[PDB]
C-alpha cells in the first residue's frame, strides 16, 4: 500500500529527522482515520511519538486537520456530527471555527495542534500532493510540548511543510 509515496518519503523523513532532533511520519488517509505508515524516531524520544501503525481520529490532530482539508465541507461536518472524528462540543460555531482552521492551514503551509489533543504533545503536519493534485499522504512532525514553545513549533511546520513540498516534488505532484 502507498508505495512510490512510500519509497520517496523515506530519505526525506530521516533528512527531517536528523534536521529537527524530532520523529518525522507519513500519514496516510483512509476517510475517517490519519494512520502512520512510515517513521523516523527523534534521537532523544520519551514516550514513542507516532509509531508505525498509530490511528488518529482527534480532529485536532495535525496529520487528521490536513486530511480533513481535502474533503468537502459537509463531510467533514457529517464526520464531526457522527463522531466518527472527535472534537469538544462540537456546534454550528464551533464546526465553522474549525472548517475556518482548515483553510487556514493550507494557506499556512501546515496544521498546528499545540497541545489540543494531548497537553504534552503538540504537531505539525502538512499534505503530500500526486501529479493529478489528489492529496496523497501528509508529512508530520509530532513532539513533546515540555521542549517545544510557540516559536520552536512555527519552526517545525516550515520544516514540515518544506520536507512534505520535497516529497510532492519527487513525485511529479504539484500543490492545489
Amino acid at each position: 500500500s502507498n508505495a512510490e509515496e512510500r519509497r520517496v518519503a523515506y530519505p526525506v523523513l530521516r533528512e527531517l529527522t536528523e534536521r529537527t532532533g524530532e520523529t518525522s511520519a507519513l500519514m496516510v488517509w483512509n476517510g475517517n482515520e490519519s494512520m502512520c505508515v512510515e517513521q523516523i524516531p527523534s534521537r532523544h524520544q520519551v514516550k514513542h511519538l507516532a509509531p508505525l501503525g498509530a490511528r488518529y481520529n482527534e480532529a485536532l490532530s495535525s496529520s487528521v486537520q490536513v486530511f480533513l482539508a481535502s474533503e468537502n465541507e459537509d463531510r467533514v461536518r457529517q464526520l464531526l456530527r457522527s463522531g466518527s472524528i472527535t472534537l469538544t462540543g462540537v456546534d454550528e460555531d464551533a464546526v465553522e471555527a474549525y472548517l475556518l482552521r482548515l483553510k487556514e492551514s493550507m494557506e499556512r503551509g501546515w496544521a498546528v495542534n499545540f497541545g489540543e489533543t494531548s497537553i504534552e504533545e503538540v504537531g505539525v503536519a502538512s499534505p503530500v500532493y500526486d501529479h493529478r493534485g489528489n492529496m496523497v499522504a501528509s508529512v508530520l512532525i509530532p513532539a513533546p510540548k515540555f521542549r517545544v514553545s510557540q516559536d520552536t513549533l512555527n519552526s517545525l511546520g516550515e520544516a514540515c511543510a518544506a520536507a512534505a513540498a520535497k516529497v510532492t516534488t519527487r513525485l511529479g505532484g504539484r500543490a492545489p
